[PDB]
DNA sequence: CGTCTTATGACAGCCGCG
DNA sequence: GCGGCTGTCATAAG
């Protein structure tokens, strides 16, 4: 098999290369590394080397990296482009693997670890690092086991051997419930004593060292905490011993309060799992410890046990062990889930880039831009500095207020890559400039055909239609990866409505989950197959169709992030190739776009429905249009159709086959309008929406610009079973609305769009009736810790000071001295409350870590002086009055005068 | 070392207001 | 002692 590598460093003037050779055998280098770079020179100088602009190079070798770098610095101080690609490590990769990367993955050595640290004055900080490591597991996929490494002995405690025996039984029996997956791999090591328990780690780390080091938190903890524990006893030789070329770097970065240590192993790619979590997940939690995730992720309950953690392992050491090594685990379960580790080595190798660059974007599209430009024998820029500017972005209509009942969307496929391509916009194919009219005319179609020789966009750029550009070039394959995943997601997701279908009532049996591919339209064999099984059979397929398209999801969303953030790329002052002629040639572009194909719609349906300057586009956002169904439903009355599944069929028949090509007509006239190379312009019809048959809801309803929610049907040619709020926007959406609370107002929105008025007022008198019951938490509003710091008066707000900032400076004077007590972090979430006047607390709110409870210090006064009428209307009445008025409802009742007609 | 603009709402403080 | 406005902050939609 083909060479891949695992790590690359760069030390000096050697490069630390570890890889796998063509046995599957793991090797390292130490190269001492010869690098090219380039300067221009006079057209009568033969070369095989030109910049991308077409201008002759000299390739110039160097002996060693340092003088490589001795000759950047030098070419600016004369003040001359020093051209090519001056991270050495990138070009290394480039030249040891001048091929596509197809790479084993079962010889990737993924570690995954955790680490328990007993402490009694609070939380145990690596930067000092004062306490001893009681435990650590450390799971590896290549061995597939966990690594127990116990510590029976130490100042805090002599505790007994764990018991697997006793891990194993289930939490009713008296044991731990490790699952039964795991309890064949777990590997069992205690120690008398901590230095021994340490050594036999690193000697450990020495034989199986990690290519992929990951966990939870484990780049501001674990890592940090292992090295300065270590560094402390053995001193700083043996610490280094986690890096296999023995090099580390330490980032202090000493927050406005206390200390924050940060370290680089060299040799390792660490990607932390809540980093990657925050990336690539789309969500923005309450909350992010592993306990909170793990629940939202898995459905799967909080490991319990009586007391705080701080002494776990003196009450229950079994436990404290146990739950060290579920933690490890449980990680391990969502990454099955989410592939995140999966996308981040193909998106890694696909670059050619350290694997731990896959959170940098524009460091991915350097290399790939790099990599595709050194194959056709051609130059790179050098990266120079550049002044922020602001730029103008999308189109967003202004919506009237208003209910609507039948509403169909519609969608641009990748517009901003589309675009770029569409019209062929790259650093070196730019054709020079042209007056542009003001937009609206572009739009309406009055201004000047722009060029008839050059692909143009309405900022005034031209490009050229002959040659073909880098970036729409690299853009396409990766677009191309995109559309692959997103068709096996949405047929993934397809196969799961035809599985909830097939349980309205399951066939009594004892069968078999079919072993099929969820990836394609289930067959009609399989289908009718299907509705043949059992409830038992058919919810482990429902459960695989789901983790199919979970999987799907993944691989095509973040996919189409980088490609999005090759544009954002181009906005931005450290890219290579960044522009701003670009950058808004593609926004402007857009921008037309939208508004262009609302006329052509607007315009089509007035006509094939017999009126004209009928408004059928109520809304659009960058690349959306959402029409107004009504006038097209009244066009066969409520009669004509049987059920509600009846006017949906309809509607899609109507998109598909009317409008749509309708669509397309008005999009390659303005591609040629705009004489862009190729016609790349697709809205697919994404939604139908509106209310079941014969039923008093109101379909949809929008409050102003990004607020709106509708009751869907079908989205994107899935024909769902139950049908689906799609709410953008409001309060439900919103990780800072109290659990609960997101909980009714949906509740709410669901009870206007589908059955009505009635249903409404009715639910909303039963929920303020129940609130003062509901757990504090699930109703607390959650906010950042940002800039506690600069609000501080010394223990008191500060001017401008916001709430929950105010809330986090009433916590900490609550808990003065006190260092038992969770203290809050920089930048983390917490939860918040209001409270009521002449409480002890002093100001009229607290806040407080969110994930975790109150600690009993202030836990039961906050309970008492906790104020639901503020609760009630700031975060659940007056959000709930902005979509009443909206949707021109009243979620209570109006002043009878038919009152008068009592009993 | 480093994706982007657009837009909403909860709040603070400012200002006018017999 | 408020409603209208502006700016800061947190957080959505694309
Ligand atoms: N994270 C982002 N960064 C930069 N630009 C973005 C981002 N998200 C969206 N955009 C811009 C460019 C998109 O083409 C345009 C419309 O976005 P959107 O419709 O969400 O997806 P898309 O049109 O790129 O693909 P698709 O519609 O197929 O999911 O808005
Ligand atoms: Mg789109």
């Amino acid at each position: 098999m083909k060479e891949f590598y695992l790590t690359v460093e760069q030390i000096g003037d050697s490069i630390f290369e570890r890889y796998i050779d063509s046995n599957g055998r793991e090797r390292t280098r130490e190269v001492e590394y010869k690098p090219s770079l380039f300067a221009h020179c006079p057209e009568s100088q033969a070369t095989k080397y030109f910049d991308i602009y077409g201008k002759p190079c000299t390739r110039k070798l160097f002996a060693n990296m340092r003088d490589a770098s001795q000759w950047i610095k030098r070419m600016e101080d004369i003040g001359l482009e020093a051209l090519g690609m001056d991270d050495f490590k990138l070009a290394y990769l480039s030249d040891t693997y001048n091929y596509e990367i197809k790479y084993d993955h079962t010889k990737i050595r993924v570690a995954n670890f955790d680490i328990e640290v007993t402490s009694p004055d609070g939380f145990p900080e690596p930067s000092q690092a004062k306490h001893p490591i009681d435990a650590i597991t450390h799971y590896d996929s290549i061995d597939d086991r966990f690594y127990v490494f116990d510590l029976l002995n130490s100042p805090y405690g002599n505790v007994e051997e764990w018991s697997i025996e006793i891990a194993a039984k289930l939490q009713e029996q008296g044991g731990d419930e490790v699952p039964s997956e795991i309890i064949d791999k777990i590997i069992y090591m205690p120690f008398d004593n901590e230095k021994e328990l340490l050594m036999e780690y690193l000697n450990f780390w020495q034989q199986k060292t990690p290519v992929i080091l990951t966990g939870w938190n484990v780049e501001s903890f674990a890592i940090p905490y292992v090295y300065n524990r270590i560094k402390n006893i053995f001193g700083e030789s043996t610490a280094k011993r986690l890096s296999p070329h023995r090099k580390t770097r330490v980032k202090v970065i000493e927050n406005m309060y206390g200390s924050r240590e940060i370290i680089t192993l060299f040799g390792i790619s660490v990607l932390d799992y809540i980093d990657l979590y925050k990336k690539f997940s789309f969500t923005n939690q309450p909350s992010y410890s592993l306990d909170y995730i793990s629940e939202f992720e898995l459905n799967v309950g909080k490991l319990k046990y009586d007391g705080p953690i701080s002494k776990l392992r003196e009450s229950n050491h079994q436990r404290y062990i146990s739950y060290n090594i579920i933690a490890v685990y449980r990680v391990l379960q969502i990454d099955a889930k989410r592939q995140f580790i999966n996308l981040s080595l193909d998106m890694g190798y696909y670059a050619k880039i350290q694997i731990q660059s896959v959170f940098s974007p524009i460091k991915t599209w350097d290399a790939i831009i790099f990599n595709s430009l050194k194959e056709q024998n051609k130059v790179i820029p050098q990266g120079r500095s550049h002044p922020v500017q602001p730029y103008p972005g999308a189109f967003v209509k202004e919506p009237i207020p208003n209910r609507y009942k039948y509403v169909m969307s519609f969608d641009l496929t990748s517009l901003y890559p589309s675009i770029i391509r569409q019209v062929n916009i790259s650093p070196e194919t730019i054709a020079g400039t042209f007056k542009v009219a003001p937009l609206h005319d572009y739009i309406n179609a009055v201004a000047e055909r722009p060029s008839d020789v050059y692909s143009c966009s309405p900022n005034g750029m031209m490009y050229y239609k002959d040659r073909d550009g880098v970036v729409p070039t690299e853009i396409t394959k990766v677009f191309n990866q995109r559309k692959e995943h997103k068709g096996y997601m949405l047929a993934a997701q397809r196969n799961g409505e035809i599985i909830k279908e097939a349980l309205h009532n399951p066939n009594l049996s004892v069968d078999e989950p079919l072993d099929v591919d969820y990836r394609f339209d289930f067959s009609d064999e399989i289908k009718e197959k299907i509705k043949k099984l059992s409830a038992k059979s058919l919810n482990e397929m429902l459960f695989r169709a789901q983790r199919t398209e979970v999987a799907g999801m993944t691989a095509q969303i973040n996919r189409k992030l980088l490609i999005n953030s090759l544009y954002g790329a181009l906005g931005n002052v450290w890219f290579r190739y960044y522009d701003l002629r670009n950058a808004t040639a593609i926004t402007t572009f857009g921008q037309m776009a939208l508004q262009w194909i609302e006329r052509k719609v607007n315009e089509y349906l007035n006509e094939v429905c017999g009126t004209e300057g009928e408004a059928f586009v109520l809304y659009g956002d960058t690349d959306s249009i959402y029409v107004s169904a009504d006038k097209i439903i009244d066009k066969v009355g409520e009669s004509k159709f049987r059920d509600t599944n009846h006017w949906v069929d309809f509607l899609d028949k109507f998109a598909r086959e009317r409008m749509e090509p309708a669509i397309d007509r008005g999009f390659r006239e303005m591609c040629e309008y705009m004489n862009n190379k190729q016609h790349l312009m697709f809205m697919d019809r994404e939604a139908i929406a509106g209310p079941p048959l014969g039923s008093k809801g109101i379909g949809g309803f929008w409050t102003g610009k990004k607020r709106y929610a509708l009751n869907v049907w079908d989205m994107e040619g899935t024909r769902y079973a139950e049908p689906k709020l799609k709410i953008m926007g409001l309060e439900t959406q919103k990780s800072s609305t109290p659990k609960a609370v997101q909980k009714a107002l949906k509740e709410c929105i669901r009870r206007m769009l589908q059955e009505g008025e009635e249903s409404l007022q009715e639910y909303f008198k039963e929920f303020e009736k129940e609130f003062r019951q509901l757990n504090y938490i699930s109703i607390a509003s959650v906010s950042s810790a940002n800039n506690i710091a600069k609000y501080d008066v010394g223990g008191f707000p500060g001017p401008k000071c916001p709430f929950h900032i105010r809330g986090i400076l009433t916590y900490n004077r609550a808990i003065k001295g006190n260092i038992d007590a969770p203290q809050v972090v920089e930048g983390e979430k917490v939860y918040v409350l209001p409270l009521r006047e002449g409480n002890p607390f002093g100001d009229k709110c607290i806040a407080w870590p969110s994930g975790t409870e109150i600690t009993d210090l202030i836990k039961d006064d906050v309970l008492h002086w906790m104020d639901y009428t503020v609760l009630l209307e700031k975060t659940f009445i007056k959000p709930l009055e902005g979509f009443t008025s909206a949707a021109k409802l009243d979620y209570e009742k109006k002043a009878s005068l038919f009152d008068m007609f009592d009993f």
